[PDB]
């Protein structure tokens, strides 16, 4: 069956921004006359107790797109928040008033088979797991090989410390209490939704770990907040065009690797690249600032843009066959991360200009306009046809977010050979499943 309401953002199951399925599109509810009784109608609909809290003002993060409901006024007797009386004009409403709930839910009371060990912070440590070894109950560690944010998220969730902020593959700097210095779990990969590290895929007590620095064990760092990046779909829709650019203006772009491979043999003096340009306006809609993983030492000067780029692979840009295999070669752009404009009265902070600190503030967005170099897919080699355009933000889960189900954007693309039409542009998971089907057929 298809649910008509869901929670996004927010760390604990049963907590988050209320979003509702209306006209095949998910969309938020404005917080005017948001009340506890209505809130607890969504808590009951999702099968938890009832609202501790009727959260207002997007405190658990913002949405983008349609604000569907407004001034909800449930009686308390409705089987679903889509039955309560509501005011359908949200015009005075924006996405700093997206409502949210904190439902009463059971806490699985205490954790005894998993712990964080070492470190001065309750919120971080090497992750250790209780096992049985030769009769004794001992604490061992987890293989660090391919230990990422997603697994880290499952640990922090299981331990009740909110989100993951970091994951570590090799930890040698953490002391703690006596262990066994022996890897005890390994090969762990989590989907993200698991309720305990052990419920992810892992090999069992046959714990193949490599021999190296990854044998010390994975650690996490957890936080009660996290950023949430979203691409602005309406805008790649409004800003898309073709340009065939003489090669003599793409000298910079060539060396910074912004062209597909055929460009090597394209005539500098006389040649084209056909460039599908567009604007990437990435919002930070989560609960804290988005920040690059590394400090200044790792940032790399972008010759074309003439500023430092703190994230070497911020996006995947691709044009795809309808089956899903790339028809273009696509690109892995790198990004200066700054606040170009903010919502409402929020104050711009991060700036790239003078080796400035980089990041995207809560409530702001970072816009890489269509005319800037590398905002394209090179399409010189691509024949006319019926394709899917896709943009993935933060594609390798390199920096922690409160939601990765929204980091993908797809448009249907009809290419004449002479012009292109981008339509049905949207954030994956913003449509109903049936409707998400009709967009590929
Ligand atoms: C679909 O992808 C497959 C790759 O297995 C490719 O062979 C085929 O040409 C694609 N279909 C079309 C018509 O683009
Ligand atoms: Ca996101
Ligand atoms: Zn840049």
């Amino acid at each position: 069956e298809q649910p008509l309401v869901r929670l996004r953002g927010g760390a604990y199951i049963g907590e988050g921004r209320v979003e509702v399925l209306k006209n095949g599109e998910w969309g938020t509810v404005c917080d005017d006359k948001w009340d506890l009784v209505s809130a607890s109608v969504v808590c009951r609909e999702l099968g938890f107790g009832s609202a501790k809290e009727a959260v207002t003002g997007s405190r658990l993060g913002q949405g983008i797109g349609p604000i569907h409901l407004n001034e909800i006024q449930c009686t308390g007797n409705e089987k679903s928040i889509i039955d309560c009386k509501f005011n359908a004009e949200s015009q005075g409403c924006n996405h700093e008033e997206d409502a949210g709930v904190r439902c009463n839910t059971p806490a699985m009371g205490l954790q005894k088979k998993l712990r964080l060990n070492g470190g001065r912070n309750p919120y971080e440590g090497r992750v250790e797991v209780l096992v049985e070894r030769q009769g004794s109950l001992v604490w061992g560690m987890v293989c660090g090989q391919n230990w990422g944010i997603v697994e880290a998220m499952v640990v922090c969730r299981q331990l009740g410390l909110g989100f993951a902020s970091n994951a570590f593959q090799e930890t040698w700097y953490w002391h703690g209490d006596v262990n066994s210095n022996k890897v005890v779990m390994s090969g762990v990969k989590c989907s993200g939704t698991e309720l305990s590290l052990a419920h992810c895929r892992h090999d069992g007590e046959d714990v193949a770990c490599p021999q190296g620095g990854v044998q010390y064990g994975a650690g996490v760092a957890c936080s009660e907040t996290a950023p949430d990046l979203v691409l602005n779909a309406e805008m790649v829709q409004q800003t898309t065009y073709l340009e065939d650019r003489p090669m003599f203006l793409l000298q910079c772009a060539m060396e910074e690797n912004c062209l597909s491979a055929s460009a090597a043999q394209t005539d500098p003096t006389t040649g084209y690249r056909r460039l599908l340009r567009f604007s990437s306006q990435i919002h930070n809609n989560g609960q804290s600032d988005f920040r690059p993983k590394n400090g200044r030492h790792a940032w790399i000067w972008h010759d074309c843009h003439r500023h430092y780029h703190s994230m070497e692979v911020f996006t995947h840009y691709d044009l795809l066959n309808l089956n899903g295999t790339k028809v273009a070669e696509g690109h892995k752009a790198s990004f200066c991360l700054e606040d170009t404009e903010c919502e409402g009265d929020i104050q711009k902070n991060y700036e790239c200009a003078n080796f400035g600190d980089q990041g995207i503030t809560m409530g702001c967005w970072d816009m890489y306009r269509h005319d800037i170099d590398c905002q394209w897919v090179d399409i010189t080699d691509v024949p006319p046809g019926d394709y899917l355009f896709q943009v993935v933000i933060n594609p390798n889960f390199e920096v922690a977010e409160s939601d990765y189900s929204n980091n993908i954007m797809k448009c249907r693309s009809r290419y004449d050979g002479h012009r292109i039409w981008m339509y049905n542009c949207h954030i994956g998971g913003s449509f109903s499943e049936e409707t998400e089907k009709k967009f590929e057929h």
